[PDB]
């Protein structure tokens, strides 16, 4: 990856936890960006991931990906430079923006993050966490697809006689094959995916929000699905459908995706949904 020096780098407004700060980079003028730092005290365990992320995050140049500006990787705070999203995480903005988009402006953003998808299958990287609480938006409403690791906190004491393998899995987001069997692929990636169509279409709701995790599994291999937004197109949610078929398969790829919002975008009558009709 790319070395930046600690003189380039200068940290600002922490916003998160992981700390997660707002700063800026010089290249030469500055740029805001994103600097995830290693908790004050790690171990080989909790610092060689930190590191591995970014090693990760390096391999991926795409307008709809988090783009890795780079790392400090000889100086303390270690730190994962990454370009700023303004409009933080889909879900979130969602929930703040709730009702005041258009059909075209909602498949606008699941058509960024389906591009963003495509090349990562295309890279054969398997994400396993695809949901919009790991997507981030810019002020252009871009979105790009990230990974907030929240798959792999673990919880386990240190002298614990069993512990966590493999990290967790977002149960209503993962594909049941991934649940059952632990088989990840890009064709799981598509079940979230259709799982995120769903959030964005409803504005950032609960996915099966009135069952326990324990009656999601039941409902799923007893063959129901989540129900459709409000307003949403039939062919929106006729998509997520596929998105959800049982046997992985039959469903559609990432690129299939892609061509077929694309497709409704250029053809928006599509898309209409009566509440976007204005009278005047
Ligand atoms: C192996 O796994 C992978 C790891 C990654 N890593 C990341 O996506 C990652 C790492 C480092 C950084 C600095 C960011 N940047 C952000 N993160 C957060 C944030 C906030 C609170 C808590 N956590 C995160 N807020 C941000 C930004 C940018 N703007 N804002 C408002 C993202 C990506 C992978 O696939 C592409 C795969």
């Amino acid at each position: 990856t790319t070395e930046i020096h600690p003189s380039c780098v200068t940290r600002q407004k922490v916003i998160g936890a992981g700390e997660v700060y707002k700063g800026m980079l010089k290249t030469s003028k500055e740029v805001p960006v994103a600097i995830k730092t290693l908790k004050a005290g790690y171990t080989e365990k909790q610092r060689v991931d930190f590191l591995g992320e970014a090693g990760i995050m390096g391999q991926f140049s795409h307008h709809n990906i988090i783009r890795l500006e780079g790392v400090i990787s000889k100086y303390k705070p270690m730190m994962i430079i990454t370009e700023y999203m303004e409009n933080g995480a889909l879900d979130k903005f969602l929930r703040e923006k709730d009702g005041e988009f258009s059909v075209l402006q909602l498949v606008g953003m699941l058509r960024g993050i389906a591009a963003g998808m495509k090349y990562l299958a295309n890279m054969n990287y398997v994400h396993r966490d695809l949901a919009a609480r790991n997507i981030l938006v810019n002020s252009n409403l871009v979105c790009k697809v990230s990974d907030f690791g929240l798959s792999r906190v673990l919880e386990d004491d240190p002298e614990a006689t069993y512990t966590t393998s493999g990290g967790k899995i977002p149960i209503r987001w993962t594909a049941p094959e991934a649940i059952s069997y632990r088989k990840f692929t890009s064709a799981s990636d598509v079940w979230s995916f259709g799982i995120v169509m769903w959030e964005v279409m409803t504005y950032g709701e609960r996915p099966y929000w009135e069952l326990s995790n324990h009656e999601v599994m039941k409902a799923i291999n007893d063959g129901f699905r989540l129900p459709t937004p409000m307003d949403c197109p039939s062919a929106i949610y006729q998509l997520m459908m596929q998105c959800w078929q049982q046997e992985r398969a039959r469903r559609p790829k990432f690129a299939d995706i892609v061509s077929i919002l694309d497709k409704l975008i250029r053809a928006p009558d599509s898309l209409k949904t009566l509440a976007d009709f204005d009278p005047r």
